[PDB]
């Protein structure tokens, strides 16, 4: 089946320039038996390359693309199943953009392609080209933001308590700055919160929940909470299924020597979007009270920017699934720029979490993420404070 | 009960400067009894000012401030319960950006406040940092922009269990027609809803799936050309045929149309609660060559994750979000990072429901050329109606 394949990627900017009369004349020569069809797009810092053909064709070919020395940072931005070739005609050709002014490129595009009956601006693939033209240098990953400039440089369970936490801490690598701390639920075996929350009545659950916090206060409040932000996860339920779900949160995080301001509540978006009904007089009490609210697992499930027109939490935690990858994916990259410049519009504070590896750390940074959550860090720590991994340069 | 009003706007440039001493040793005196409390910061052009105080005193002082010709362009970025006065102890209080060094400003803020954990925090800050960013340009200023008159011939259509009536897609830059919906209506000229409500609930996918028929007969006989053609689906209707895909390209290509010219308008909602089903169609629809948008995107709650799973041709902001969007921070923030977004992954965006030049124009200042709404064009009962174009 017909398939469509687009990709950005940047050269070694300290190593000799590549020899773009070899490549494409082996790339036409391989290309045009295999039947595939498209075009390479040079603005001598960036390639950008459509690659027409069968998925099995495009595969292959992508699989030795990725593997290349002559080019890094490749991103795929569209991979689709196409109705007929856009760039018919037998061999890969280059388009260095350099030798080109204002319009003068697109002008040049639509000598070797058709884009149907419609206008030429219709059709995705001609868009994407248009983008990279107008501006490729947009999610060109800074030099400093490289990975390879970077590397990576006790406490006692509590069996006789009914739960006890993990806290993980949220960080801000550029201070080397510890933001705040998660509290995560443990079973009194050490389980995870569904090995937790599965040991209880489902009838009993949401008062569990609410009820579990007055450990994970305490644990806050014997360790050093010196300023810091203590962030609690609770289903909408566990606050709305109570008379004074807000108030008793208050008489519990004040016997523990904490303040309203301190305490944050992440709240899962796909929960919160389902019941917008009950949901804002809670949120307004907690507001009322001085406590902070997150939106949680914001990009997993059904979540989306038109919630704030209901309601603005204070901050909003980016989900994994979105981090997960980002530096190959150029759709998690464009969905997470676009969450963190919305954020920032609104003065809402972006926490990108389950950060495990450099190159996520890097290019989530790239897109304006500043605090971060994540193995590559610090790791979730039962009844205590983890030990923090700073990256340091080379 | 305590409450946070914030807002931005900006001065009239070819106007005479006001004199902000006075404003705002007025201001001061003014709130302090009324127990209102807050800040204004000045950067020469625009006006960011925090309000605190009761629902009732914001409301009434909120409403004297944009009737107040000293300023234009006021646009509300908060406006949200409080657990604490900021500006405890001061009625009103500007400080010109101008006369400070970077930081200095927000350092001066805290010194007689009540740091980066707070929204209004974060939201000064932004302002101090790029105030200017959704500061609406001279050129896209309404009182710069006219709406001129454009005739439709509308028909009705018997020998038909349906009607459709068609309303452009605009791109008012080119003074271009993009895009013509195909909107259902009975055989009497009624809504959506008194034709559907006219079949049996169980026959209603299949009906609306048939019913496409009459609208590629209708753009193929307009002559279509080489415009594009919204047909609205739901994803039931599609499902409802094992085939429905290969009756469509049938249908269309016997009423004389192209796949690549024909789009299919699925909304956001009935989208999402059934990705199982709908990728096996979209795979069907892309191969076909036939085009798909989301519609009604901002109103299923709704957004940019679902572009992870796949990716649209085109996305139509839904109504809501172009309401008033003038006046609304927030509405401005995420339809710019929609914009944004789908310009970064080459999705056509469209604003759906334009009324006014006030619309327009703050829509076209955050990125958006694609417009749908009774501001140019109305739907036409089985025509081609006529389209008003904003000039200069
Ligand atoms: N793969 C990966 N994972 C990472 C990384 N960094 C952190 N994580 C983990 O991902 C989860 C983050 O919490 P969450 O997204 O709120 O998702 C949490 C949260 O929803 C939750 N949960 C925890 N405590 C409570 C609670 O007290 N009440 C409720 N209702 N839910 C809770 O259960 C979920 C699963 O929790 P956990 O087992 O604690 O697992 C934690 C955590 O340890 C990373 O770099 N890579
Ligand atoms: N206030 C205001 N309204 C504006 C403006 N511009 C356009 N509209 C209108 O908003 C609706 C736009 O279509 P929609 O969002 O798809 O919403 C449509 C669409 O969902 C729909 N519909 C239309 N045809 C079909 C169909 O064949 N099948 C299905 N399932 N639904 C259809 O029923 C809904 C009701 O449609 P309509 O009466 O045609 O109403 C149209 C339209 O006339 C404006 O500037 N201001
Ligand atoms: C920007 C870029 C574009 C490329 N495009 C193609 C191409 O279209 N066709 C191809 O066969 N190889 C292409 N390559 C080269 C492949 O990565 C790889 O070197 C080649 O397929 C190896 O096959 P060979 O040794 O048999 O010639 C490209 C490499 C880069 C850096
Ligand atoms: C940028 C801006 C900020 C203003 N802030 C206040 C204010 O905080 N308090 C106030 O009473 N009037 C404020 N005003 C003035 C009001 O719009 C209005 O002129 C005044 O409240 C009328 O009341 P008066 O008749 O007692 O003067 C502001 C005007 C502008 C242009
Ligand atoms: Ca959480
Ligand atoms: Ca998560
Ligand atoms: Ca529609
Ligand atoms: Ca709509």
């Amino acid at each position: 089946m017909l398939t469509t394949l687009i990709y950005r990627s940047q050269v070694h900017p300290d190593r000799p320039p590549v020899d773009l009369d070899a490549l494409v004349h082996r790339a036409s020569s391989k290309n045009l038996p295999l039947g595939i069809t498209g075009i390479l797009l040079f603005n001598g810092l960036q390639f950008f390359q459509v690659l027409e053909g069968t998925e099995e064709a495009l595969e292959s070919l992508f699989s030795e693309i990725q593997s290349d020395p002559r080019h890094r940072d490749v991103v795929e931005l569209m991979r689709d199943y196409s109705a007929y070739r856009r760039f018919h005609g037998t061999g890969m050709r280059i388009l260095d953009l350099r030798l080109f002014e204002t319009d003068g490129a697109l002008e040049e595009i639509l000598r070797f392609s058709t884009f149907g009956v419609t206008e030429p601006v219709n059709d995705r693939m001609f868009r994407l080209l248009s983008a990279f033209i107008a501006d490729g240098g947009r999610y060109c990953l800074p030099e400093p933001l490289q990975p390879s400039r970077w590397m990576m440089m006790a406490p006692q369970h509590l069996p006789g308590q009914p739960c006890q936490f993990a806290l993980q801490a949220i960080v801000e690598p550029a201070k080397k700055r510890v933001s705040s701390f998660e509290a995560l639920i443990r079973s009194p075996t050490g389980g995870s919160p569904v090995e937790m929350f599965a040991a209880i009545a489902a009838e009993d659950r949401y008062r569990f929940d609410l009820e579990s916090k007055a450990y994970a206060f305490a644990l806050a409040g014997q360790l050093p909470l010196g300023k810091h932000q203590l962030a609690i996860n609770l289903l909408p339920g566990s606050l709305y299924h109570h008379p004074d779900a807000v108030g008793w949160l208050m008489d519990s995080l004040l016997a523990a020597g904490l303040r309203p301001d301190q305490v944050l509540i992440e709240v899962t978006e796909t929960e919160v979007i389902t019941c917008f009904d009950q949901f804002r007089k809670v949120l307004k009490a907690l507001r009322v009270a001085g406590m902070k609210l997150a939106i949680d697992d914001f990009g997993a499930g059904y979540s989306g920017l038109s919630l704030l027109t209901r309601f603005q939490p204070d901050k909003i935690k980016v989900d994994a699934e979105l981090v997960r990858d980002i530096h190959i994916s150029g759709t998690k990259q464009a969905i997470v720029a676009s969450v963190v410049r919305c954020c920032e519009d609104l003065g809402i504070t972006v926490v990108a979490e389950g950060v495990e590896t450099l190159e996520e750390w890097c290019w989530l940074q790239s897109v304006g993420i500043r605090l971060f959550q994540g193995f590559l860090f610090s790791r979730p720590c039962l009844n205590g404070i983890g030990e923090i991994c700073w990256p340091v340069a080379r």
